[PDB]
């Protein structure tokens, strides 16, 4: 159904765009939703590392 991606975290999303962080599960964004494509998923629990890297919330720094 939803052709998963190769690397973890980066998964299929019908609405990409912005995401969450290790400090804001949901970041404000006047945008709407990027086209369907492999990307991060906040509604799941993935955050973006300062290095612009989508990783689980547990994979957060210390």
């Amino acid at each position: 159904e939803a052709e998963k991606c190769t690397k973890p975290n980066e998964q299929w999303t019908k609405c990409g765009g912005c995401e969450g962080t290790c400090a804001q599960k949901i970041v404000p964004c006047t945008r709407e939703c990027k086209p369907p494509r492999c990307e991060c998923i906040a509604s799941a629990g993935f955050v973006r590392d300062a290095q612009g890297n989508c990783i689980k919330f547990e994979d957060c720094p210390k």
